[PDB]
């Protein structure tokens, strides 16, 4: 990172997609000029309440501070850079995108490999992306969703529909609550199954065998499978345990657990039986967890797309929804890598940053069309 200033200089000068960025945040009078940005400099010193007249101004400033990070905040009632002139109470956050922040640490207790990321546990992010995006688009009817790699151990989602940008904390909160399933045992399903639950479960089943029974190997052995047993009622404990001892592999174990869980009787006074426990286990293991604060708060700062991670060097890139399954956090272009690519290409539009910029542009055309 000692060479980060030099690299960031070249990057902010030649690679950062200023026209696309400004198309985004400019989309309403003063909407770009009332946006807060916060830059972070050396030593974790950051300034809040920056705002800019236009694209050119933004470019000059970024090229002059060459910030380590950039956060985007809310659209305010006045230019944030003038907020000190504004009378008491008058300066107020007015609008902002609905944002989600999936972070891999949220699931430490369900990974056997990392505490950090790797191939074996990124699938968690794949599932969180498909689940959340499907609910936002199909259930809420939100049309403009930008998914972004955080540069390290997770993803961000920017919901940018005009009506959404206007939503209040109470509504943002209710959306998060609509989306949340995992709160000891963290998942408890109602008897009557809502379509959100069904469709998320389906998504999870696309991956569950390979992620959980083979990558993570959750029923590999005693200390493993006892964790699963904790999530199920105690009357079926020993039958399951002995079944798991006769069994050799995680797939056998899981199959038995399904058969047995579908035979558990929820009320003595009712002959109804189903996949609830199985589903509760799958969800507790694979469903996204959602911080109410990040999404609820309207003035909340969030890492900017096309930021550079000050530790990894990786660019916060847009994720192509069409290829969720193939996104690879380990082959994300670093600032080092793309700057080096400049020597061989001798053209700035032709580094490994290009396709990500295309994902961005695409999302922009959908905003436009709207
Ligand atoms: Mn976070
Ligand atoms: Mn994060
Ligand atoms: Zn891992």
């Amino acid at each position: 990172p000692t060479e980060l200033p030099e690299l960031l200089k070249l990057y902010y000068r030649r690679l950062f997609p200023y026209s696309q960025y400004y198309r985004w945040l400019n989309y309403i009078k003063n909407y770009f000029q009332h946006r807060e940005f916060s830059f972070t400099l050396k030593d974790d010193i950051y300034i809040r309440y920056q705002s800019f007249n236009n694209q050119s101004d933004l470019e000059k400033e970024m090229q002059k501070m060459n910030p380590y990070k950039i956060d985007i905040g809310a659209v305010y009632s006045h230019r944030p850079n003038q907020h000190n002139t504004v009378k008491l109470g008058a300066f107020q956050a007015q609008e902002k995108e609905l944002v989600f922040d999936i972070d891999m640490t949220d699931y430490d207790d369900v990974r056997r490999c990392c505490s950090d990321i790797c191939p074996k546990c990124w699938t968690l992010m794949t599932m969180a992306i498909r689940i959340i995006d499907r609910a936002l688009k199909e259930d809420f009817g939100f049309k403009h969703r930008l998914w972004v790699y955080s540069g390290r151990r997770g993803v961000h989602c920017w919901v940018c529909d005009e009506s959404v940008r206007k939503l209040s904390s109470a509504v943002r909160s209710g959306i998060v609550e609509y989306l949340s399933l995992v709160k000891k045992k963290k998942v408890h399903l109602s008897e009557k199954i809502h379509p959100f639950i069904r469709k998320s479960i389906n998504i999870i089943k696309k991956y569950f065998e390979e992620y959980a029974l083979v990558n993570q190997d959750i029923l590999e052995n005693k200390e493993s499978w006892d964790k699963i047993l904790a999530l199920v009622p105690e009357t079926i404990h020993d039958e399951l345990q002995q079944s798991f001892q006769k069994s050799h592999n995680s797939l056998q174990r899981w199959e038995h657990l399904k058969k047995v869980a579908s035979r558990y009787q929820n009320n003595i006074k009712n002959d109804k039986y189903g996949p609830w426990l199985e589903w509760e286990i799958m969800l507790q293991y694979c469903f996204p967890r959602l911080d109410i604060n990040v999404s609820k708060g309207i003035n909340h700062l969030l890492k900017s797309p096309f930021s550079v991670h000050p530790k990894t060097g990786r660019i916060s890139v847009p994720i192509d929804l069409q290829k969720v399954d193939q996104f690879d956090p380990f082959t994300v272009p670093t600032i080092s890598f793309i700057c080096r690519e400049l020597d061989a290409t001798r053209d700035y539009k032709k580094t490994s940053l290009a396709p990500y910029v295309k994902v961005f542009e695409h999302f922009l055309e959908n905003l436009d069309k709207s």
